[PDB]
């Protein structure tokens, strides 16, 4: 039958397709050689007269179909990319040749009688307009394309958005505007608060990935003079001010039926906001899927395509399938690299989480059940990349930690008026060796959880903070005096991990990155934090009034 495709046809070589309506044959990963129509370089006109450029892949037959859409500024005609040698840890990513990275593959969706629309947002492709990534103005353009699509001859009126990374962030954005024909959304790993999630971590500027990403956009469209200079924006907006508030999606405006993917493996880019989107969305019908595996690999994996399709068959085809039997949260409890167990819950944060303090003791590198009665101080050189302080707890029984963790420290410094603190959670096996996990950006020597804070940014938003997840206002800098001892709470980003009986959790605090390096030597694919306020010794106080502690989310 037709899902085996037609092996008599030759696949359309994608760089040879010309503008207009084309009959093409797609090298589908699932369904062999698949005939369809591709309309290349169609335009949609914005309210201000700007044209946005798109491709439309649709069944070669009359009729009305549900529509799958994605939008970004990376190039709508990108042929997906010696990657095996150049970025070996990307994992297995099977797609047709008509799938720009992270996009819904028309070779999967179109044979299942969906239309796929690929949108080049303003400033990209033949548009030389303003390119302001992850903004409301970009969201407004996306909204126009959704509503236009709903009125086309091949459209059943129901548009669902889908895609990874930039293609996910733009969904949080457009959904906050509630387009009337946006009937479902699949933000598969996307941030939605640039200040907190990519431009700065805990107030410390990302000098790596953020800048690499920004430069990449500039390099992609060198003949567009209207690309927003986000390098300079980072320099001149060090606090969460009116500029950055406009780059935090108003998530509680979202009402659209929602399938979110978050990953334990993307801490430092999409992880925080993936969870924020799921949590804060007002949507009455929402689901979350969490894994501790690789990003694009998991998106394109057949089981996750089938999950996406089941959600869209319910919402876009209006089929009475059993989608709503799906538990609202499905999550991996990671044990080792690519080894874990998937479990389910009715909510995130997990309704059975017991937020449990472990108190730090500076004298003996321990985390403890009981409070430490007398105040002591530990110390590390903040400029020596080999120095840190660490604290360990060995479990007496199998324990699952799933959710946020909060590291409360009392700290001071003598040689600077500020401190950059780098926190990490590690798991050590029964032999005392670190157990590595997938981590950002597609590194395999990562850790359990990571967090950051610039201490002048420590002031908490009391309304938004919780016992497991501190929320920092980032409104004003509270610089320090010599030996001013201050309380800080560091956001360890959401993680899911089993600690077996005999295994150890280790907190590490340091003046620089805890896990070093990346998976693409010479290219800044990972966060870096090379612009630091650190000088000299950092002090960490524990015991007595200095109730330094780690709050851990014990579940199951
Ligand atoms: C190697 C090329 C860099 C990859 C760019 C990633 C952009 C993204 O994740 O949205
Ligand atoms: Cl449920
Ligand atoms: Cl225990
Ligand atoms: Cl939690
Ligand atoms: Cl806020
Ligand atoms: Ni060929």
């Amino acid at each position: 039958q037709h899902l085996l495709g037609n092996p008599k046809l030759t696949v359309t070589h994608v760089n040879e397709v010309k503008a207009g309506i084309n009959h093409i044959v797609v090298d589908s990963v699932q369904y062999g050689n698949q005939e369809m129509i591709m309309e290349k370089d169609g335009t949609v006109e914005m309210r201000d007269g700007e044209k946005l450029y798109i491709n439309i892949f649709r069944p070669n037959k009359d009729g009305k179909f549900p529509v799958v859409m994605s939008a970004d500024t990376y190039g709508k005609d990108n042929k997906p990319k010696n990657m095996g040698a150049l970025w070996p840890t990307l994992g297995t990513i099977p797609t047709s040749s008509f799938t720009p990275e992270e996009s819904p593959d028309p070779g999967f969706w179109v044979p299942n009688d969906y239309v796929v629309v690929k949108v080049a947002l303003r400033g990209s492709d033949k548009s030389k307009g303003v390119l302001s990534p992850w903004s409301k103005r970009e969201a407004e353009d996306y909204y126009e394309v959704i509503e236009w699509a709903a009125n086309q001859s091949w459209s059943n009126g129901n548009i669902g958005t889908n895609g990874v990374s930039y293609l996910a962030v733009t969904q949080w954005w457009v959904a906050s505007l509630n387009p009337p024909h946006l009937k479902a959304m699949i933000p598969w790993e996307g941030l939605n608060d640039m200040y907190r999630e990519v431009a700065f971590h805990g107030g410390i500027p990302d000098t790596g990935f953020y800048r690499f990403w920004t430069q990449g956009i500039f390099a992609r469209w060198t003949d567009n003079p209207n690309i927003e200079d986000l390098i300079q924006a980072q320099q001149e907006h060090p606090l969460f001010d009116d500029f950055w508030k406009q780059r935090q999606v108003p998530l509680s405006q979202i009402k659209t039926p929602l399938l979110t993917c978050a990953s334990w493996s993307t801490q430092g880019l999409h992880n925080r906001g993936s969870f924020e989107g799921f949590k804060q969305a007002a949507s009455e019908e929402k689901w979350l899927y969490v894994h501790g595996r690789k990003e694009w690999e998991s998106y394109y994996a057949r089981e996750n395509l089938e999950r996406q399709k089941s959600f869209f068959d319910f919402y876009l085809k209006e089929e009475n399938n059993d989608w709503k039997d799906t538990p609202h949260v499905i999550y991996e409890v990671r044990d080792q690299f690519y080894k874990g167990e998937f479990k389910s819950a009715s909510a995130f944060p997990l309704p059975n989480a017991e937020y449990t303090p472990l108190y730090l003791n500076a004298e003996n590198h321990t985390l403890n059940h009981a409070k430490i009665s007398s105040a002591h101080v530990a110390q590390y050189d903040s400029e020596d990349k080999q120095q840190d302080v660490s604290f360990k707890y060995t479990f007496d029984k199998d324990t699952e930690l799933v959710g946020n963790m909060n590291l409360k420290l009392w700290v001071s410094t003598k040689d600077s008026d500020d401190m950059d603190l780098f926190a990490g959670i590690k798991k050590l096996d029964r032999r005392g060796n670190e157990v590595n996990f997938p981590d950002f950006n597609h590194i395999e020597n990562g850790q359990v959880a990571t967090g950051w804070l610039r201490v002048s940014h420590r002031e908490l938003d009391q309304e938004k903070s919780s016992i497991a997840q501190p929320w920092h206002k980032h409104e004003t800098e509270l610089k320090l005096s010599q030996d001013e001892i201050v309380p800080v709470e560091i956001e360890l980003l959401p993680s899911g991990t089993l600690f077996k009986q005999g295994e150890t959790l280790e907190v590490v605090v340091k003046g620089s990155e805890i896990v070093i390096g990346n998976s693409t030597p010479g290219m800044k694919t990972r966060y870096e934090h090379e612009e630091t306020v650190n000088k000299g010794m950092h002090m960490i106080y524990t015991g007595g009034k200095y109730d330094s502690q780690l709050i851990i989310p014990i579940v199951n």
